[PDB]
Order: C-alpha cells, then sequence, then structure tokens
C-alpha cells in the first residue's frame, strides 16, 4: 500500500498501543472478561429478534440462539414467500458511512432450504465478496455449512438464480479463491461478479495456527472499494470466526482512515455485539484479533 505521512504515523501509533497490549496479556484478558460481563440478556435478544423467532422462520436458523435483531436484519425485497417478512439470518455490520471503510453482512452458513435466499441477498445487496471461514463439514462429520457454491456435479441453480464458477485458484496460505458469476435465468441484463474466498483452516470456537492466511484475506480486499457493496462474511453461526475477521478488517481500515477510536478494540467488539449477538465468541479469538492487527500493522510499517 502507498501510505500518506498521516497514515504511516497513525499505523506506528496504533502498533505501539496494540503491541503494548500483547506484551501485557492480562490487559487483553481483562477487556474480554469485561465484554462477557456486559453481554445482552436472553430477553434482550429474543424480544428484539421477533421476525427471526417467528414460527414461519425458525427452520431458517442454523442455530436457534443465533438470530439477527429486527433493527438491522437484511430483508429480501422482493421475496417469494409473502408471509416470511423477507427473512434471512443476516445482519448489516457497520461502524460508519465512510466509503473508506467496508460494511459487512454477517450471516450463518446457508442451509439447503436457504440457499436461494442467500444468493438473492447477494444480488439484491450487490455484494462483491464472500468471505467463508468454515469447512462445509468438521472433522467430527458434523455439517457446519450447506454447499451453496460447488459446481463439479454441473452448473448450479437456485430457483430463478443461475451460478457459474469461472475459475478456482488456491494460495500458499490455504485460501481457496473462486471467481463466481450469478444471474437470473430469464433476463438480458449482465451477470454479477462475486469473489468467493474460503479459509478451511480456522476451527470452530478456535483460532488458526498463525495470522498469515487471515491477513492475506485482508490484503486481497484492501483495494475493493467499500462503495461497491457490503462484504458477506460467514462461518457456521456467523458470529465467532465471522466477528473476529470483521474486527481485524474493520480495525485496520479505520486506522488507515484516521479514526482514533479504532484503538479501542473492546468498544469495536461491543458495537458489533449490538448489531449481531455474540460477535467474537472466545477469549482465544479476542487474542487472535490483537495478534492479527499487530502483525498487519508491522507489515504496513515495514
Amino acid at each position: 500500500l502507498s501510505l500518506s505521512s498521516d497514515q504511516l504515523n497513525h499505523c506506528h501509533q496504533a502498533l505501539g498501543v496494540f503491541r503494548g497490549k500483547i506484551q501485557n496479556p492480562d490487559s487483553i484478558a481483562h477487556e474480554f472478561t469485561g465484554l462477557q460481563a456486559n453481554r445482552m440478556w436472553p430477553s434482550e435478544l429474543l424480544l428484539n429478534s421477533t421476525v427471526a423467532m417467528n414460527s414461519v422462520n425458525v427452520e431458517k436458523n442454523r442455530y436457534s440462539d443465533v438470530v439477527p435483531f429486527d433493527k438491522n436484519r437484511i430483508v429480501l425485497n422482493p421475496c417469494k414467500d409473502s408471509s416470511a417478512k423477507g427473512y434471512v439470518n443476516a445482519s448489516l455490520i457497520k461502524t460508519s458511512e465512510s466509503e473508506s471503510i467496508s460494511q459487512f453482512i454477517a450471516t450463518q452458513g446457508p442451509l439447503p432450504h436457504t440457499m436461494e435466499d442467500f444468493w438473492e441477498m447477494v444480488i439484491q445487496q450487490h455484494c462483491p465478496i464472500i468471505v467463508m471461514l468454515t469447512r462445509l463439514v468438521d472433522n467430527n462429520r458434523t455439517v457446519k455449512c450447506g454447499d451453496y457454491f460447488q459446481d463439479e456435479d454441473g452448473p448450479r441453480e437456485f430457483g430463478n438464480i443461475s451460478l457459474t464458477t469461472k475459475w478456482i485458484k488456491t494460495t500458499d496460505t490455504s485460501l481457496m479463491l473462486r471467481n463466481l458469476e450469478v444471474n437470473y435465468k430469464e433476463t438480458e441484463d449482465q451477470p454479477m461478479s462475486v469473489l468467493h474466498i474460503q479459509y478451511p483452516e480456522w476451527p470452530d470456537h478456535g483460532v488458526p495456527k498463525d495470522t498469515v492466511a487471515v491477513r492475506e484475506i485482508l490484503k486481497r480486499l484492501y483495494q475493493v472499494p467499500p462503495s461497491l457493496g457490503p462484504i458477506i462474511v460467514h462461518c457456521s453461526a456467523g458470529i465467532g470466526r465471522t466477528g473476529t475477521y470483521c474486527a481485524i478488517h474493520n480495525t485496520i481500515q479505520r486506522i488507515l482512515a484516521g479514526d482514533m477510536s479504532a484503538l479501542d478494540l473492546a468498544k469495536t467488539v461491543a458495537l458489533f455485539r449490538k448489531q449481531r449477538i455474540g460477535m467474537v465468541q472466545t477469549m482465544d479469538q479476542y487474542f487472535f484479533c490483537y495478534n492479527a492487527i499487530v502483525d498487519e500493522l508491522e507489515d504496513l510499517t515495514a
């Protein structure tokens, strides 16, 4: 990246703070314990997520306790089912309207019966990127995510939507990059390009062995303009790994944009949790945020 003097100074300032915290890990543990003490109560989730908890929609939730708030859920409009209130388990995550800072749609891994819903959301919200932080199935053979994207059996269809894979590339850091095209079957308007990035080495309720692959996702997305549209980020529930990734991406972009408040990662995670329950699930994930932010600021200032 080409940085201004102001951006380079801010990266150095942020690096001293974040590296100071990893050198004093009790400070980071106290922050996460404080976040856990300030968690929302069950009635605050349930009474403010009325559409997700509706009988028509409960089977559209992978996890009964991970649902979007009514205030910032993504609504399918138009929607095939006129009684569903446009429901998809998906949350708009943002810290501002700056066009220098990405907004995210944090969502669950699609279920077989919500895959048309997922791809209609991609088109309606014109999302240019999908970041997928799960395998389809874990090493216990528990299904974590529906296969909404693989085409080896033949080109994929979801109701009126057609999906094509133009190419698949892998990286030395284990990322899989798929160039996807999505369009309606019965239209003359052009297809929509989506870059799908899958990282299969981030365990559920866990952390990767190192920060290199997660920072490579951020490095590949630095030059994607936020104004193109929200970045979809999902794992299985769309809160633990998803929240962790969004916190790393958001914090680095905010430092580069001159937002001093990015140095308060606990405040960032608190704001994420006000937009989707339980974003950043574990203390190891919170430490991973710090380690990835430090490592990326070291690269930015190298």
